[PDB]
DNA sequence: GTACCCGTGGA
DNA sequence: TCCACGGGTAC
């Protein structure tokens, strides 16, 4: 009954800090911790002017704004806003104190879900319209554990097509054992699947899938060896704990908000930030 | 008519 | 075949 042919492009925010993460992530945190608490007006100027010193003088304001709202704001959840006052988030405060970067992204993986409050309301509607609800990273880990238990190795393409771009999987309809069995079957029929969209480049189809795996790698839970995806068994204790929630519905219920309203539409993005950043 | 979305291109 | 600037787009 599990049919991977039903595909759905479910994206996360495009990354901007993978290359120089060891500088940018401390930069993000230290900038936020220093200038906050403060109103939104002061935050915009103070953040960008301090950040421009790291990214460069030739950096456009739009790029600086994008770093602030997409990465430090939404994807990493390093701050939040309450009554026009921007505070450093709980994840930032912990990172400031222990400097634990794997635990920073381990927390990101444990709480990341579909749908979420990172997307525009436009894309959120399509997420909720397709009855999408999943904790993908617990699911990814459980799939990897099941793969090893069946003596097979998964690639990035296997993860892409059969999990992170599979509609039924993203709806929480499919058990990981069903996915693995389907993969073993396709291989016996000499079938290799890939995520590709006609008239689009690899970035459109794969960048958000690769980068999702990147953060799982930064959490030190897996390793990307060429084209293969392997668990870090030195962190097996954390792998098994997180993997438990593969069949658990998202802890943040995005199916209780009316997006025809503006009361819920405003609280939706506020409540997500509270859940994700704290 | 901002703010994530994503085309584009260096690497 | 990553990865991120900054224009593209719909709140």
């Amino acid at each position: 009954n599990y049919n991977p042919e039903e595909q759905f492009r479910c994206t996360i925010i495009r990354g901007k800090a993978k290359n120089m993460l060891d500088n940018l992530l401390p930069a993000y945190a230290n900038i936020i911790d220093d200038i906050c608490p403060c109103d939104k007006a002061s935050f915009v100027k103070d953040f960008n002017n301090r950040l421009i010193e790291i990214l460069g003088e030739e950096t456009t304001k739009k790029t600086l704004d994008n770093h602030r709202t997409e990465i430090a704001g939404k994807l990493f959840g390093m701050f939040y806003e309450d009554d026009e006052v921007i505070f450093p988030s709980g994840r930032t405060n912990k990172y400031i104190e222990d400097s634990d970067q794997p635990a920073f992204f381990k927390d990101i993986c444990f709480k990341f879900q579909f749908p979420n409050g990172m997307d525009k309301l436009d894309k959120v509607i399509e997420k909720v319209g397709a009855k999408i609800q999943i904790r993908q990273f617990p699911y990814i880990l459980q799939v990897l554990l099941t793969a090893d238990n069946n003596n097979i190795q998964l690639s990035k393409d296997d993860i892409a097509y059969y999990v992170l771009n599979s509609l039924q999987v993203l709806q929480g309809k499919i058990k990981p054992i069903e996915v693995i069995e389907k993969i073993i079957e396709d291989r016996s029929n000499d079938i290799t699947k890939k995520v590709r969209h006609p008239g689009k480049e690899t970035s459109y189809s794969m960048q958000h899938i690769r980068e999702q795996l990147n953060y799982l790698e930064l959490a030190n839970l897996i390793r990307i060896d060429g084209n293969l995806v392997k668990l870090n068994y030195r962190e097996a204790e954390n792998i098994n704990y997180i993997a438990q929630f593969w069949g658990n519905k998202p802890e943040f219920n995005a199916y209780k908000y009316d997006f025809t309203s503006e009361d819920d539409k405003k609280s939706f993005f506020k409540d997500w930030q509270q859940y994700y950043s704290n």
